[PDB]
């Protein structure tokens, strides 16, 4: 099952996290890195030295462009299944189209 058509495509950066927390963005506030099905959290995702100090510290993990607010959390499925324990969740493929294909009447995101 999977392994296809369903990746959702979670690009993530994935390195050796470090002490800085990966902010979220209200506007992806809630949203799991991993996975985003606004479900219960566990841990506060660490983002790997290398965005920390590399300018995208304080910016949100998910949207990389906003800065985040929130310290994100990995929710319990993905660390039940063990994906959390990859690393840095810091969201690479996100350069346009923030969720699915819709603006919708508001600029993009
Ligand atoms: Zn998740
Ligand atoms: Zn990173
Ligand atoms: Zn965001």
């Amino acid at each position: 099952g999977g392994s296809s058509r369903h990746q959702f495509d979670l690009i993530m950066c994935l390195k050796q996290p470090g002490v800085q927390t990966g902010l979220l963005c209200e506007k992806c506030d809630g949203k799991c890195p991993i996975c985003d099905s606004y479900v219960r959290p566990k841990r506060k995702v660490r983002v790997c030295e290398n965005c920390s100090f590399g300018k995208q510290a304080k910016n949100c993990i998910i949207c990389n462009l906003n800065v985040g607010v929130n310290d994100a959390f990995y929710c319990w499925e993905c660390c039940r299944l063990g994906k959390d324990k990859d690393g840095c969740p810091r969201i690479l493929n996100l350069g346009s189209n923030r969720l699915d294909r819709h603006f919708e009447k508001k600029k993009k995101v």
